[PDB]
């Protein structure tokens, strides 16, 4: 199987200094708990739950997510991810870290985030929002991309939004890893409707582009008002799904181009299949949703080979975000 680099950002890990992205050797500063009080509780997921809290040395509202039990590395990765992305636009804002009492397990603490997530409001934004909205997005990936990360789980429920504010910020980082050209990745990342070919077909020689695609897939989720727009029922059938839309032709492409192996069995299943216009998709209840330009942009972003996908920052240049970039920030 044929290596891979990253078109973009190669190398920014390179020329950081190893303690950028050696969190195995990563010296955690710990705070402390008793400075902060959990009021009620948000969530709870397979990782974590996360608290609504307040820091009572100063009567900060916080949000703090309390790890569930797991190695080491991770929590080390996640930790100094989270560390180094301090401050990037729209990335959710590291204040602390602290021990549970009880678990003794790490708890991370953030600045305060509304509790609304991204797939709560956006199967009925306008036109507009969806556009605002997805140029938000960009800036954290394109700044995490530029900071050597890979966020891995980019989807709607990734993503918290205070409408009323028009803020929004990136969360869940607890998939994300360093890239360094020719790292070898696992491919067991992402939720399967927003998981990019690569991870399909177990290409582990992947990069940043894969979160390009997951938020092509929450485009075209948005503006065709499908979700998911790739409903595939187990990992086969969400390249059978692609496969549909996209066409059979430039996926064997694909594969041949980095010596991919296909079980031959699959391909057979798989078939050949058109490569359909996007229009296919469009019907009265969306139409408003959808235009050459968001079509285009689309396009540019569902594509098989990652090397082929637009970069962040080429995404932010599209002719989809011309005009929304001058948004007025009225509330
Ligand atoms: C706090 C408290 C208990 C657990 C945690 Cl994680 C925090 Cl941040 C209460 N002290
Ligand atoms: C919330 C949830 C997860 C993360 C964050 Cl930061 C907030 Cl405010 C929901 N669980
Ligand atoms: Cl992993």
């Amino acid at each position: 199987p044929v290596p891979s680099r990253a078109r973009v950002y190669t190398d920014v890990n390179t020329h950081r200094p190893r303690e950028y992205w050696d969190y195995e050797s990563h010296v955690v500063e710990w705070g402390n708990q008793d400075d902060y009080q959990l009021v009620r509780k948000l969530g709870r997921g397979k990782y974590s739950e996360v608290f609504e809290a307040i820091n009572i040395t100063n009567n900060e509202k916080v949000v703090v997510k309390i790890l569930k039990p797991v190695k080491k590395k991770k929590i080390k990765r996640e930790i100094k991810i989270l560390e180094n992305l301090r401050g990037g636009p729209n990335i959710i804002t590291l204040a602390d870290i602290v021990k549970d009492p009880v678990s003794r397990t790490p708890a991370l603490v953030f600045e305060h985030v509304n509790n609304t997530d991204f797939k709560q409001l956006y199967q009925t934004l306008t036109d507009y929002d969806i556009r605002f909205y997805m140029y938000e997005i960009l800036k954290a990936l394109d700044y995490c991309h530029s900071m050597g990360i890979m966020h891995r789980d980019v989807k709607p429920h990734n993503v918290m939004i205070d409408h009323e504010h028009r803020k929004l910020r990136l969360i869940d980082w607890g998939l994300a890893e360093f890239y360094h050209p020719g790292q070898e990745y696992n491919v067991r990342v992402a939720s399967r409707y927003f998981k990019g070919p690569e991870l399909l077909v177990d290409y582990q020689m992947y990069d940043y582009s894969l979160d390009m695609w997951s938020l092509g897939c929450m485009l075209a989720s948005m503006i065709f008002r499908k979700e998911p727009f790739f409903h595939g029922h187990d990992n086969y059938d969400q390249l059978v799904r692609i496969a549909k839309v996209l066409g059979t032709e430039d996926l064997y492409d694909y594969i041949d181009k980095y010596n991919i192996e296909l079980d031959p069995r699959f391909n057979d299943i798989l078939g050949r299949h058109s490569r359909k216009r996007w229009e296919r998709f469009v019907h009265s209840e969306n139409q408003h949703l959808v235009s050459p330009e968001a079509l285009d942009f689309l396009d540019k972003l569902l594509r098989y080979d990652h090397q082929s996908r637009l970069t962040a920052r080429e995404a932010m240049e599209h002719p989809y975000f011309y005009t929304v970039v001058k948004d007025q920030a009225r509330m």
